[PDB]
RNA sequence: CAAAGUUGUGUAGUGCGAUCGGUGGAUGCCUUGGCACCAAGAGCCGAUGAAGGACGUUGUGACCUGCGAUAAGCCCUGGGG
């Protein structure tokens, strides 16, 4: 899974809790690169794009392009 | 055999020619680059912060291009497969 439309379905907090639920697992994901950890290393770039897209969710209702929940 | 006489000279090197190579990058044939134009557009950008940059950004070292900590990309819409 990597985050589509279904964002706009949720509400402001949990799209704040989204965030950083992001956040952290891209900082254990760094912290494992530096390591040495990590075959997976999609998902470091996947990580920092789903952070764009609840950012873009939480934007484009604070700006009133889509009405908020 | 002696006497008299003649002629000859490449083991150092060199010249010329041929031949076989080396160096060099001319020539020929090209081209993701230029040059001069034609036709149609567009003729302003900027405090909603421009022109131009610095730094950063990739799974990874750099640079170029793009982008801006949402960082070779995020969303909507249409096309296309
Ligand atoms: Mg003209």
């Amino acid at each position: 899974k990597l985050s589509a439309a279904e964002l706009r379905q949720l509400s402001g907090e949990e799209l704040r809790n989204k965030v950083r639920e992001l956040k952290e697992e891209l900082f254990g994901l760094r912290f494992q690169s530096a390591t040495g950890q990590l075959e997976n290393t999609a998902r470091l770039r996947e990580v920092r794009k789903d952070i764009a897209r609840v950012y873009t969710v939480l934007q484009e209702r604070n700006l009133n392009i889509v009405d908020d929940p």
